RNA sequence: GGUCACUCUGCUAUUUAACUUUACGUUGUAGCUCCCUUUCUCGAAAGAGAACCGUUGCUACAAUAAGGCCGUCUGAAAAGAUGUGCCGCAACGCUCUGCCCCAGGGGCAUCGUUUAU
DNA sequence: TAACTGGGCCTGTAAAGTTAAATAGCAGAGTGACC
DNA sequence: TGAGGCCCAGTTA
């Protein structure tokens, strides 16, 4: 069983293809075998396009988040209880304060001018502590956060406000009806300093007027509540996401705030550099060499004219002749500079002279501040290395923050070569030999840590496994990369429109043609040479399979109709279903010396990869839920803003349906009809504000919502509903009994069933399941299934991608059946006389699949 | 000479991944508040007046995935005090396991890795 | 009275910082394999 | 910027 395989694969944002020939003498063709495609799904989100992974970053964000917020709030509370504020009794069974007074701006504003209550000292605190303000954070034009935040610092560093509790009340209130921020506004922040100020001068006018908790210990506890925050970098989260040095591969890159490798850029700048009349030898080099290092900045008319030169020369690669940028930096020692500016205002260093230091002690301490930003970490890596004086004015004063290629102890050993003159190549190839591959009968799998693309590394992961399975199962080959320029990066760019080369290079074999058995496509001689789409990636796949002067010629029909049954000519055409009407339908049609299919025989259709993962989660808007929960009807209730809503949210409204409030339902129809339903306008705050009768603003109200399931949340507090959303599987369940015909019922599982570890046993519209259902199969999105809808029908085997919670219905498409809205097709199956499963490999081995134990969820 | 690719340095643009925070928004519960269904009470009537529920606006507090786990102590156990406390919406893979498929060989994972105190 | 069907509507957000890394382009110094 | 979730109103067996 000899075979040999030079098969092409095509590669597409979304898709993988490959076909099979076998050129036998030197790059001369045979016909075709087993011609396929895959597809999967971008690792992109389809409408924002950002990434998956980037949600789940946001997710694990707000979590901690809102989890540190808890946490201080309930040290508060402790702490409040510690130094004697409140006693024991004022605490509920939750650990909350009893009669905890819902006034903290107004005692706020009145401890300046009177004693407080326990209790409204105690609110007072946790007030400031939880709403603590705006923090700078920071090692020109301001945005809208920072805008607001120095306006209000500037506005109570002023007159008549002595702290923002202050001028909160007084003049947020009277000019805008609230005092919190409103619906995405910032006006309303207060920087955590001026917060911080507040609860200085609150402490010392409550311990004026006699308050007994005025505690040095709760001072200091509050306020460190208030201003503690962990640090953005910590230990080796630098380290960590660093990458290799080019030539130690077991030492981390340099930092560029180092003496040794800030000299190495200035010798790169250096010895890189030519002057053009019409090279620089040591002396005029070693001239500008020491030159950066104390004068404050090297610019290169500065260069010029110190090693003399001319007017009549030049030194290359500089734009802008005629504005003259010649004062444009040629070199600046910033970190050396930053050091001394550093040791010469704060600590001791006299300006004329050059600030020294032990080589390697400037390259500890750059190294410290690049990978190290807390002082904790910088000094635990710089107490025993230097002495603390200076150790404080440079931990004070320096931040440095990035890096350069390779290594310190390589950069030791080149800068001493590039010193005497020698380049970068040259002293890496008298260092290291000037040669710094294993191949392997499966490629292993890809890495991810060389390219950003979730979607390149994606495609490319599936690109492996593809050929791969080409290589496992038709023995292996001689490939033909073929990139789209869609497929390399996208969304911006492709939206406006609408790695693996070097680890193959290295990591898989080739069969002795030359040098290489690969070749790189170049997919606009494809669009050139071939002389609402289906699975279309045969053209790539083969035409980068088949080094040409660039117009052979070979004969095509063939290829057409074993791409597409009903192809060589009209569409109308059967579509030959099985292998056999295939191999006799393509060879009698063409029917002439039988270089095609007949033992090869091959149906095609596009392996799409499934996805049976269990994670996910439900939808982030919260409902109340007390007729849900209390009287089971099955709606919920939710605010809608009156510049979003519309006349069916109107007609919704809890206090019309049930008749509480008609005549405003009335005036708020009569003014959406007004503007023909334009809510934005219609409602517009500040331009055409809505009043109730009795003169209260409407700014939003509540409309009533169809829910007949969900999850709740917050049990144990409230009545809380969510949208159930990320159905992660739906199970089956067959069942003979109709007294004749035999049914099929399907119950959806979701993220938060499989969270909460239960299996549910409702139909979507059927109801309990006993022991009398029998369950057949369960199947997640993107598997294959097969489809017989009535009394007469071709199985017609297709993919599954949604369910429908209404009634069961199944969202579905075909092989080259990708896109939703065009492609679809929503079939029931309450009588569907038979539904089954399936599996498809990679290439095309579709053989059924059949498990009858019920997968439970854990 | 031309092309392509690669190493290093400088600048520009874009993208990725990780972390610390703020301000919202949503739901609930209080309080004050705009309306308003219903039911009652005083009424001979005219009319008042209470109550639950709904609900407009503002303030506060709680929750902000569903689910699970940590260190530190007073000590015998129940526990009770306490923390700049910690994972959970992604991708990838086949050492441990489960399923599915064809003594191996795979695919998919609720298995494992980035990943943790 | 129960399914089937085509249609259709609602979905969490903005801002402020510390970082590292990848691609592309331009400029500068080299190298290799090809054509 | 889009697709999942799933209801709505009319029709149908």
């Amino acid at each position: 069983n000899p075979i040999n395989y030079i098969l092409g694969l095509a590669i597409g944002i979304a898709s993988v293809g490959w076909a099979m020939v076998e050129i036998d003498e030197e790059e001369n063709p045979i016909r075709l075998i087993d011609l396929g495609v895959r597809v999967f799904e971008r690792a992109e989100v389809p409408k924002t396009g950002d990434s998956l992974a980037m949600a789940r970053r946001l997710a694990r964000s707000v979590r901690r988040l809102t989890r540190r917020r808890a946490h201080r709030l309930l040290r508060a509370r402790r702490l409040l209880k510690r130094e004697g504020v409140l006693q024991a009794a004022d605490f509920d069974e939750n650990g909350l304060i009893k009669s905890l007074p819902n006034t903290p701006w107004q005692l706020r504003a009145a401890a300046l001018d009177r004693k407080l209550t326990p209790l409204e000292w105690s609110a007072v605190l946790l007030h400031l502590i939880k709403h603590r303000g705006y923090l700078s954070q920071r090692k020109k034009e301001l945005g809208a956060l920072l805008k607001g935040v120095a306006n209000n610092a500037h506005a109570l560093q002023t007159g008549d406000f002595r702290t923002p509790a202050e001028l909160a009340l007084n003049k947020f209130e009277k000019e805008s009806g609230h005092i919190r921020n409103q619906r995405g506004d910032y006006s309303h922040t207060f920087s955590r300093k001026d917060l911080q100020a507040e609860l200085i001068l609150l402490f010392e006018k409550q311990k004026e007027f006699g308050n007994p908790h005025v505690s040095g210990g709760l001072k200091e506890g509050i306020e460190t509540l208030l201003m503690t925050q962990r640090p953005a970098l910590s230990g080796d989260a630098v380290q960590k996401m660093l990458g290799h040095c080019t030539f130690e591969p077991a030492e981390p890159k340099a930092a560029k705030n180092t003496y040794t490798a800030e000299r190495f850029i200035w010798l790169t700048k250096l010895n890189n550099l030519r002057i053009l009349e019409q090279p620089l030898t040591d002396t005029e080099r070693a001239t500008l060499m020491d030159e950066p290092y104390r004068k404050s900045k090297l610019t290169y008319a500065q260069a010029r004219k110190l090693l003399g030169l001319e007017d009549t020369a030049f030194f290359k690669g500089l734009r802008y002749g005629k504005d003259n940028a010649e004062a444009s930096t040629l070199m600046e020692m910033k970190a050396y500079h930053a050091i001394s500016r550093a040791l010469e205002k704060e600590g001791l260093k006299d300006k004329k002279s050059p600030l020294n230091l032990s080589s390697e002690l400037q390259d500890e301490i750059g190294t410290a501040f690049s990978l190290f930003k807390t002082d904790e970490d910088i000094t635990g890596r710089l107490k025993d290395r230097v002495q603390p004086e200076i150790l404080e004015a440079l931990l004070k004063h320096i931040s440095f923050d990035k890096f350069v290629q390779i290594s310190l102890k390589a950069l030791r050993r080149i800068v001493p070569l590039m010193e005497q003159g020698k380049r970068y190549d040259e002293a890496c190839a008298e260092i290291y030999g000037d040669h710094y591959t294993e191949e392997k009968i499966y490629l292993p799998p890809i890495p991810a840590d060389e390219i950003r693309n979730p979607v390149v590394l994606r495609a490319l992961s599936q690109a492996r496994k593809v050929i791969n399975g080409v290589v496992r199962r038709y023995g292996s080959p001689a490939i033909h990369i073929e990139t789209a320029r869609e497929v390399g990066k996208s969304f911006k760019d492709r939206k406006e429109i609408e790695f693996l080369c070097q680890f193959v290079a290295d990591h898989i074999l080739l069969t002795g043609k030359g040098k290489r058995r690969v070749f790189a496509s170049n997919g606009q001689i494809t669009n050139l040479l071939r002389g609402e789409n289906d699975r279309h990636h045969a053209l790539d796949a083969v035409v980068v399979a088949c080094t040409v002067a660039m117009p052979w010629e070979f004969f095509a029909q063939e290829v057409m109709i074993r791409v597409f049954g009903k192809p060589d000519g009209k569409p109308e055409f059967e579509e030959a279903d099985t292998p056999e009407k295939l191999r006799t339908l393509l060879a009698e049609k063409l029917s002439s010396r039988p270089e095609a299919v007949h033992e090869y025989v091959t149906p095609l259709f596009v392996s799409r990869a499934p996805n049976r993962k269990m994670s996910g989660a439900h939808k982030d808007t919260l409902r109340s839920a007390k007729r849900f929960v209390k009287h089971n009807e099955k709606i919920s209730v939710k605010r809608v803003w009156l510049t979003e809503i519309k006349l069916a949210d109107l007609e919704n409204m809890v206090n019309y349906k049930n008749g509480r409030e008609i005549e405003l339902y009335e005036a708020l129809k009569a003014r959406l009809e007004a503007y023909g339903g334009n809510a934005k306008q219609a409602f517009d705050p500040k331009d055409n504000p809505f009043y109730k009768k009795g003169g209260q603003l409407v700014k939003a109200v509540r409309v009533e919502k169809t829910q007949e399931s969900g999850v709740l949340l917050n049990k144990k507090n409230a009545y809380t509903i969510a949208d159930n959303g990320d159905m992660v599987r739906v199970d089956v369940f067959c069942k003979v009994d109709k007294k004749g015909k035999n049914q099929y019922f399907i119950v959806p599982i979701y993220a938060w069933q499989v969270a909460e570890n239960i299996l549910p046993d409702i139909d979507c519209k059927g109801y309990r399941i006993d022991d009398s259902y029998t369950f057949c199969f369960s199947l997640h999105k993107y598997d294959l299934i097969a489809f017989q809808k009535d009394e007469k029908s071709k199985v017609e085997f297709a993919y599954y991608i949604n369910c429908d919670s209404s009634n069961g219905r199944f969202y579905l498409a075909w092989h080259d059946k990708g896109s939703k809205e065009q492609q679809f097709r929503i079939s029931t199956q309450n009588l569907v006389l038979i539904q089954k499963y399936q599996v498809n490999e990679l290439g095309k081995e579709i053989r059924p699949c059949r498990l009858k134990k019920r997968p439970p969820v854990r």
